[PDB]
Formats: C-alpha cells, structure tokens, sequence
RNA sequence: GGCCUGUGUGCAGGUGGUGCAUGGCUGUCGUCAGCUCGUGUCGUGAGAUGUUGGGUUAAGUCCCGCAACGAGCGCAACCCUUGU
C-alpha cells in the first residue's frame, strides 16, 4: 500500500542522507548509491517498509490504540505538533523528559498539577494570593504547558510510538524498547536499523521530508481511526 | 471512722556510685547552607544520577541547559521591637 509517489519523495528531498563519515554501517542494505559525499537511500525499500508500517499503524489505530508523535529537532517540531493536533493523538515537541513512558505514575502527577493550575485560573482567583506567588504560578503553568502538550490528553498510555531522528531521540526509543512498545521511526544513514521494530528509510534533517513522512503517518492514523 | 502515741511488720530515707546503661534539658561545628527521600535510569556491586554545567544570589535563592521527574527537612516568609 502506497500513498505518496516515488516522484513526490524524489522532489521532496527524501533520499538525501548524511556524509560518509557518520553512517552507521548497518545501513548498507538501505543505502543505494554514493554521490558527492552523501549517502542516498533506497526508495523501493522505502515503499516496502512504508507498506509494512502503514499496515501496522492502521491495524493498531483500528483496534483502538494511540500513536505517539515524537519530534525534538526544529525541522520536525512544528510539523509534528500541527498534524498531531489536527488528527487527535498525543505529541512531544519541545523536549523529552527522562522517564515519561517507563515512569508514567510520577509524571502524570505533573499533569494533575497542570489540571489544578488551569482550574484555579479558570475560577479567576488572582489577587487572593501574593503578587509574587501569582507570577510564580504563571511561569509554572508556562513550564508545564510547554513541557507536556499531547501527554495532557494522552492519559491511558501509548500503544505505539512514532519518532523522528532516532539518533537524536535515543532516550525515547530506549524507553519504548524497555516497555516493550513497538517503535516506528524515520532512519537516516546514521541511525541504527536494529533498534526500530518498524523502520521507514528517510531523511530526518529536511523539513520537507519530515513533514511529508510524518503527514503520511498522520493520514494513516486518520484512516485507521475512521475505520474504528 | 479522723488523730497521733507506741511495739513490731512491710517500708521509708540516701546531694551514695556508674552522664561509658539512660530519659529530659543544653553547648558546639554554625544561623554555616547544606542534608535526604519517592518513582525512573546507569552499574555484577558498593553506589551514581537528580544535588553536575553556565549565570546569579545572603542562601541547594533563582533562571537557562541536562536521564531525570518530583518531594521533604533546611534558606526566605509568617511573629516581636524600632523608623513614617
């Protein structure tokens, strides 16, 4: 099953990898040809793995599951956040707090405090406290809001995790593999293929490629959720 | 029965000993800013992380970074006096 054409991936800059000094040697089965110090990824393998990943995510969300959108690099932050908000899944955009999946019982209390803070703001009580403590509450609210945005709606813990640039986000993929959750990720030439259960070859550093692939998986989630 | 006088019987009474058996109270490092815990992670383990780095402060005071996220006893505040 395919959604985006080989030519769309070609002019989207999806086959451009990193240099020949940083490649993970396990990606010799993805890398297709070397041209001018850039490793070029195999598009046929890309679409075979895209078929596999699409089937997996569709099955998961059609059974009633959640897909975590994880992105920290500036190229993927805005795109991932926008598409996750538009479809209705939890997302991570700014920074991954260590121990959010494997330690949810603790970080969920921070979400409870976010509920409490927003609820006490909605009551409108401002001048009933110290005018310094109110400011401290406001920056505390800003911190929690900028830290936890999709996990705010997430609650009942994820079913699969979709991550961009595994190499940057090693903490998330490690926690997911520790919990036994399958990992869906985009892989550049410097990302280990063995630590991703459902890999999609791709370029992580380009905003065009990031947006295209992550919106592909968002569309998959949308169709599967509609299939519920 | 209240009451003491007696003879005894228990017994009282010990500023007698051990602060190297103790409780309680107090000095001291020092009113110095530090000391820890929960869950998570790393290590076979003792343990480490957090509490490290940059900046700032009277201060582990606070901000920004970070496999950590929080919390407690401390700092500050609430109390009295003095200045309008």
């Amino acid at each position: 099953m395919a959604v985006v054409t080989m030519k769309q991936l070609l002019d989207s800059g999806a086959h451009f990898g990193h240099q020949t000094r940083r490649w993970n040697p396990k990606m010799k089965r993805f890398i297709f040809t070397d041209r001018n110090g850039i490793y070029i990824i195999d598009l046929q393998q890309t679409l075979t793995y895209i078929d596999k990943a699409y089937e997996f995510v569709k099955e998961t969300v059609a059974h009633g599951g959640t897909v975590l959108f994880v992105g920290t690099k500036k190229q993927a932050q805005e795109s991932i956040a926008e598409e996750a908000t538009r479809v209705g899944m939890p997302y991570v955009n700014q920074r991954w707090l260590g121990g959010m999946l494997t330690n949810f019982s603790t970080v969920h209390k921070r979400l409870q405090r976010l509920k409490e803070l927003e609820a006490m703001e909605q009551t409108g009580g401002f001048e009933g406290r110290t005018k310094k403590e109110i400011l401290m509450l406001t920056r505390e609210k800003n911190k929690l809001e900028r830290s936890l945005g999709g996990i705010r709606d997430m609650q009942k813990v994820p079913s699969a995790v979709w991550v961009v640039d595994t190499n940057k986000e090693h903490i998330a993929v490690g926690e997911a593999r520790k919990l036994g959750i399958p990992v869906i990720a985009i892989l550049d030439t410097n990302c280990d293929p063995d630590v991703v259960d459902y890999p999609i070859p791709g370029n992580d550093d380009a905003i065009r490629s990031a947006a295209l692939l992550t919106k592909v998986i968002a569309s998959a989630v949308a169709e599967g959720l509609q299939a519920r």
